[PDB]
């Protein structure tokens, strides 16, 4: 991957921001469904995700474009209100969690660049 003015700002304010938030924990490692009793989960969720790997993937500069991590935070988010029930606490800490996301996009730089000067050679 590589990094970019987007991808920096979404590692180091977004994803600084919710890891730290009251509800961030059960958001921060993947849903271990057998743990939990619900082999039903990944039969409803096809793309599991979370911010423990969002977080090792901003840490390991996996991602090539911004687009490809907030579409995993748009995924975990969405996997929520899928699976659980409209009434459950979880999907208000997950639409809390969202509102700060999508609050922190609007402030993100408008036009991804990636971070890089090169001198020319050859
Ligand atoms: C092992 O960690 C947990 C442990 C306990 C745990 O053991 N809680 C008990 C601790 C002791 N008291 C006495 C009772 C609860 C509860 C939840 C845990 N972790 C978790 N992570 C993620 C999700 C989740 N849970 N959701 C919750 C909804 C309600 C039941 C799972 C369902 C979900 F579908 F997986 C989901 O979407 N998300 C985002």
């Amino acid at each position: 991957g590589r990094v970019t003015n987007q991808l920096q700002y979404l590692h180091k304010v977004v994803m600084k921001a919710l890891w730290k938030h009251q509800f961030a924990w059960p958001f921060r490692q993947p849903v271990d469904a057998v743990k939990l009793g619900l082999p039903d989960y990944h039969k409803i969720i096809k793309q599991p995700m979370d911010m423990g790997t969002i977080k090792r993937r901003l840490e390991n500069n996996y991602y090539w474009a911004a687009s490809e991590c907030m579409q995993d935070f748009n995924t975990m988010f969405t996997n929520c209100y899928i699976y659980n029930k409209p009434t459950d606490d979880i999907v208000l800490m997950a639409q809390t969690l969202e509102k700060i996301f999508l609050q922190k996009v609007a402030s993100m730089p408008q036009e991804e660049q990636e971070l890089v000067v090169t001198i020319p050679k050859n």
